[PDB]
């Protein structure tokens, strides 16, 4: 049925210690075996800590060495232990499978195989872009490129988009030195980028933080600053760009009207923007917060009530202690997927109606156990024909 | 100096409880007052053990009630308690900044009006899409959109990338109602996507699992299936849809020239694929694991020794204790950004050499003081003129 041997990968984040998730320590701390590779050295010495049979891939690169080679290595290393029958965690920075060639070879070895295998995502540069540049991939769009793929292959821009670049400082090079990379092709990449957006568009040169107490760079260029030799030399290893868009791009007639968008009159202007604004985008009007529509929902707030509809929690200290150790102890977790009904037994405490929720183990009986659903809502909600019951959008265009 | 008030926005991921980062869970913990946004009771039972002044911004939702109006109350309900001098977390699923308004605004208020404002990133649907779906953004690049704005704006498509399509089971909705939105223009996405990718090309619906125990939905349909009532029913409010690349983009000349990839030769084809291969993707033709050059590779594991310019950690208990709670206790963190000096000097145990990279605070000194430098490193590397220190790239094109 089940032959021994797994493999899972998981990331760190990027910021040290704090930005790693509570599901990839679980693992790291049940793993037989632990192979990592990650940049900071407090987050080494916190993970030698959560398993004592630890290997730094790291040691795997070196001088003049193809990066291809090292990956093949690192991944062999990982798929060796497998077959061997132990539970291996592989850990890297970020999020594991973003910008990453070993962990998708070796997953994909092992699953051909037939071993259990499993990526747990993390929280990448280009999450961390988001949360520091305060923007919104929504809004207007986002494109994203590995800097010299976006070069090599000729990859389209949209001058209407995000564009987030990649890789900035090793543009055209394939193999490794200790002592760092010789990025004397940059001057390739920035002719690109005159190209497409004009020299005085401006490039968001972004570092994110790797330690707790430590500002992130969101330094502001013209594309031709881009060019002078001591600004060049700020680009390194762990440098990504981000170019905002150039315009706003207007609405397709066609479409508002097989929509529906339409009281026989006309929707706003392609420059009647939501508050906030994007900061970087250039020539940007100040945008109002409080305008008369904003004011009349805060003066709505005083006489509110929550709705009839609305589903308040209603859970036991048995049932929230049974889920929230299913999420964080991965051997619980494994002996509940074998036998529903033999765990849901053993767990003390519980009602019948939570007990015969884990038994099933559907979503929508879960659910049901932990919130009390109003009559109101039944009578219209239509249940059989949840899947149609989690609907939370929090963004409007 | 600084005015009594913050406000910090974090994430939970989007599977239940385990997806949250260990910071998240810090600042819930330690907040005055705790604002939330989720879809699973699992999250919402635990978010209020771990705090004892939670509301829920659900409740501001209505049927018919515009989502503008919402996102306006849910920002002020924030706004307001920080302007009262408190400190201020607001939760949101997943990623707390993608496909949301609410939090950009309160946080422009915030920052605007002179109070401390952040955003810490988290796990999104599309984190979560690589994972599952065994996918890399950087290979062949990533566009993504908002499914109503894609076609509102005509957002272009590039056949030679990765799409990623949100809110794709509310095609034109701008208001609310609590048993679900009716998608009755989901027809209008189908008919764009046959116009730019063909009747059979494929789409994968994709859900995120959001409890432990369950899998993930990763199915594929053709283009035109997409019509039939009982697939076209299968797509709700947290649905998101991938569509993999039509063909593969050919090599520039002049790039290639200019980059110095040739020995008087060429480069390999166009389809010679990095193992392994998108496995979504029309037509794709099986690729080699265990090359030549692999088998090279791994023959030359037996042999290996660390290199002489490779770094070991070496560092303390007090250390790394130091740096984790710096890391896991906001109370410390801000003590510490205070006054360097006399949170280093408070710590016991820690050497000399700690002490005064602690009293420093800056990011090269920190790392000199827990990793061995080799002199061979040292002579070759050219500290002064880290910055160019963390080299840490893990795939290659
Ligand atoms: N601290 C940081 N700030 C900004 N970008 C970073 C970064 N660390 C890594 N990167 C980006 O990632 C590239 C290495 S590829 C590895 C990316 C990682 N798996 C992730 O999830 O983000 C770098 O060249 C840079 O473009
Ligand atoms: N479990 C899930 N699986 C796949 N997509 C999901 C999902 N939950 C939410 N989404 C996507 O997100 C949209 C809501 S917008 C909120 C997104 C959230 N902040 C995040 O970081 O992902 C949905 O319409 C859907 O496209
Ligand atoms: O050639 C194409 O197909 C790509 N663009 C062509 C126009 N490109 C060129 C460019 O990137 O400048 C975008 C544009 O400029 O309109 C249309 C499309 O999305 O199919
Ligand atoms: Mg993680
Ligand atoms: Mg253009
Ligand atoms: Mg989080
Ligand atoms: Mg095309």
């Amino acid at each position: 049925q089940t032959k021994a041997g797994s493999l899972t990968i998981v990331g760190t984040g990027i910021e040290s210690i704090g930005q790693m998730t509570l599901q990839a320590l679980s693992y790291i701390e049940a793993a037989a075996k632990v192979f990592y590779c990650v940049i900071d050295p407090a987050t080494e010495a916190f993970i030698l800590t959560k398993n004592k049979n630890c290997v730094d891939l790291f040691q795997y690169y070196d001088n003049g060495k193809s990066r291809l080679n090292t990956y093949t290595q690192m991944s062999e290393l990982m798929v060796r232990e497998v077959r061997k029958g132990l539970d291996v965690v592989g850990v890297f920075y970020g999020h594991p499978g973003v910008f990453v060639n070993p962990s998708h070879r070796a997953l994909a070895i092992a699953k051909s195989e037939g071993y259990r295998a499993r990526m747990l995502p993390g929280v990448s540069a280009e999450d961390c872009l988001f949360a520091d540049l305060c923007i919104d991939p929504s809004n207007p769009g986002c494109l994203t490129y590995e800097a010299s793929d976006f070069l090599i292959r000729d990859r389209p821009v949209s001058i209407h988009s995000h564009l987030v670049l990649f890789q900035v400082g090793c543009v055209g090079i394939a193999d490794f030195n200790f002592t760092g990379f010789d990025n004397n092709k940059f001057g390739v990449l920035v002719d690109r980028l005159e190209q497409e957006y004009g020299a005085e568009h401006p490039v968001v040169h972004y570092i994110a933080a790797m330690m707790p107490h430590q500002d992130p760079v969101t330094d502001k260029y013209t594309v031709a600053q881009l060019r002078e030799p001591e600004i060049a030399k700020r680009v390194g290893g762990v440098s990504t760009f981000y170019i905002p868009p150039k315009a706003r791009k207007a609405s397709n007639l066609d479409i508002i009207r097989r929509l529906e968008l339409l009281p026989a009159g006309q929707v706003p202007d392609k420059k009647a923007r939501i508050y906030p604004a994007n900061q970087w985008e250039p020539d940007v009007p100040e945008v109002e917060p409080y305008r008369p529509s904003d004011q009349a929902a805060i003066a709505q707030l005083a006489d509110h009530a929550p709705p009839e509809q609305y589903q308040p929690l209603a859970t036991s200290k048995a049932m929230s202690d049974v889920m929230t150790k299913l999420a964080l102890d991965p051997k619980a977790l494994a002996d509940y997927k074998a036998d529903h009904r033999a765990f849901a037994q053993s767990v003390p405490d519980l009602t019948p109606q939570e007990r015969a929720a884990l038994e099933l183990g559907d979503s929508w009986a879960i659910r049901c156990a932990m919130k009390n659903m109003p009559s109101s809502l039944l009578d219209a909600a239509r249940e059989s024909g949840q899947n149609g019951f989690p609907w939370v959008i929090v963004v409007g265009v």
